[PDB]
């Protein structure tokens, strides 16, 4: 359970870094069974039993379970492998924008969270279980848009239009800033942050899996292009991102 | 066929809409006739994958651009029926926006599929219901729509006091000072944001209360399911349901 | 103190009719001293009187409007209000009403932008009317609302005046407007962020009532003001559009 | 001078916004000239005509104007020279506890913020005219919790019942974050931010001109201690800061 400074930590900056939660021989369990299984390696739940026992473990759902305050479902479980010359550009933000074909909207509900009597209400959260050291920019450390979680303007729609074509992952900005961390912490996400991660230029491969959390009525994580003609097209439309115009 | 300003005003400000003679005695005739085909009280589960006339119903514009201006997400049907009413039936409240669920380990007073909000000109509400009536509905005796005013938005709960003080009456047989009526034409929609805390009178009348429903929210809501309670495993999908007066009448 | 079931109701519909706080020995105590200070409104009473400086401060009328505001409390204000036949009042508050601001139009109203956190409610305006005779039907001039639109998202009146109209709704009607019927002695919390006002008086008589503002202790007292001065140093409260900018 | 999309994204996001270079190098002498001749400096525009001129400059009410969007009203007036040892412990935050009596409240409403159709709403912001450089955190620089603006839970009550003795300018705070600006530049704040400075370790002083703006139907800044039993008390009561314990 998350104490206090935590949970205050959390509602103020979109995340919450964890020091130390796994030992350093889960994490090489962990490192092991990555590495038998060959980017990015969906399902992992499905594909071991120690990533099965992982989704489920209390040291996951038990800060998961203080954000979200809702009966959940596990939505997603994937590993990621990244090696020199990745990057990720800027996703997420509680503002961007998204074309509907009548109108533009400017919420996703998906990710649109609420606070009500002592409790967080954050429908999509991340746990990010690092495998791996990350204590300097050039080794791809997670970036974030400082508030961005809460903001109320777009900021993507309007440096798109006037024709960027350079992800502030590489430029800059005024508040973006970097997280450094070390094998086994876990990373606490809201989805509703804008964030991606460093261009990685050092030698080595970086690692970690995580698993998306949801209420019991959020379907599976699975991208979709548009709403279906007959109704029925089940999935996570997005908004503006860096890749649709970087 | 979109929603002016005032029924944008009246939508936000209730929780509902009426939206009155939106289908032609014909249309409403073919709709019985089809649900009469399809056969005391009883319900007829999942109308749209049982009747290709109730599937088109389900897209058509005159439900679905009422639909869009009150949601304002990518859409997705999720739920679809019919309901035969007769005599001595009646639907306690159920709803409100911050009715108390105990998970077990705690108590928590949101329920995020009916959490909805409002941000630059547009209304975000998750999961809003079209309610299109095949018969008149003019008396409270004939079980007319009652809901309480403002619990769309209400953020105190209202219903565990009531089963802790021992109450075991419904507030649809026994009145409330903010519990009001709503009566309907055959051919009306009724537009619902679920969030709204509502419920029917008992009724007492002869005839049959015809009505079927289409449920909508966002492409990344689940197909309407009834669950109980999480998953021993973290996999099972539906809607667990909050404070209802089901629970303790 | 309020209980669980009146904040309930005072938050879902922006006003509570609290119920005979006031006997008709206190009733008549206070109509006389109306008297003795002889629409017509009495502005400052609790100035011009210590009956009514005393009932200002009247637990019975400081309690619920303590569960309302939770804030360090100001008066900011105190009348009385004596209404005859044919007197009327428009609709005005709303809280999405727009306001016309030299460069910019703005549709919120932070003197009556309420909020909700752990457990209580923060509203920085509200009255407490004091009825000092009955009000049992719309012809007597009862007090009317917009229900729900305390928490409106959307503007009402300002798409009326530029459509062109010029009769109140007070008096046209509307499908959510209703009226609240009261009796001596009763408090009416009301939230001013709630759009509301009164049908015509069409009886005879003397409606009598008196009226108490409450805020934090950072609101100036009431006082008008038709705008921002030049200088930036000029208090008040600017309303946003009202029914009587056009009817 | 209205602010552009990128600075309300900003102001929305962190709760201030530096404004770089708004008075030039004559135009600051001139002010700290005109505070030679009057450490606080209470109502500088009721003392002096040059600070009764900049309270009402356009650089300074075009922005403030767009962030409270309110008919507007100068509120307080102030000057200010610090030198060595001085320091500012932190003071707002959006939910920070009172003791209220009979009971306890967690919001100040003469600090609660929102956001309504394209536009901020901000009742208490200052815009701070820096007259001297502040480049370390050891001349003293302004300093802040990061979306403490915005926050939903106390942060200080909680340290306050436990014993803490040393305030987070100190000591340090994880999200604590410093803020350095240059001579002629303009800090627009707003005060639902849980902010303070570093104590200030060097010599020569740090000056800087405060205005504090707000809706018509505000009262001028006083501070008061608590309602008064006559309800005619008239002022701003502050709610937990580092002072009371620190
Ligand atoms: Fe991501
Ligand atoms: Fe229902
Ligand atoms: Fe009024
Ligand atoms: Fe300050």
């Amino acid at each position: 359970a998350l104490t206090r400074e935590q949970l205050y930590i959390f509602d103020t900056t979109g995340f919450l870094v964890i020091p130390g939660v796994f030992g350093s021989g889960e994490v090489e369990s962990f490192r092991s069974e990555l590495e038998r299984l060959d980017r990015r390696y969906p399902d992992l739940p499905a594909a071991s039993p120690v990533f099965a026992r992982l989704a489920l473990d209390d040291r996951l759902l038990a800060p998961v379970r203080d954000v979200v305050n809702q009966p959940l479902r596990l939505l997603e479980g994937y590993g990621l492998r990244r090696t020199k010359d990745s990057v990720l550009y800027l996703h997420g933000g509680n503002s961007e924008l998204l074309d509907l074909g009548d109108r533009q909207v400017g919420r996703d509900l998906s990710i649109t969270h609420t606070y009500h009597d002592g409790k967080l209400y954050c429908p999509y959260v991340k746990a990010l279980v690092y495998l791996s050291d990350i204590q300097s920019p050039e080794d791809g450390s997670f970036c974030y848009v400082q508030g961005s979680h809460k903001a109320n303007f777009p900021l993507l729609r309007e440096r798109a239009e006037r024709g960027e074509n350079t992800s502030l992952v590489d430029s800059g900005f005024p508040t973006l800033s970097d997280v450094f961390v070390r094998s086994g912490d876990v990373l606490l996400l809201n989805e509703a942050l804008m964030h991606g991660t460093r261009r990685k230029l050092t030698e080595g491969d970086r690692l970690l899996t995580a698993f998306g959390y949801g209420p019991t009525f959020f379907t599976e994580w699975r991208e979709l292009d548009a709403e279906t003609a007959d109704l029925r097209g089940a999935g996570y439309v997005d908004h503006d991102v860096e890749e649709d115009f970087v």
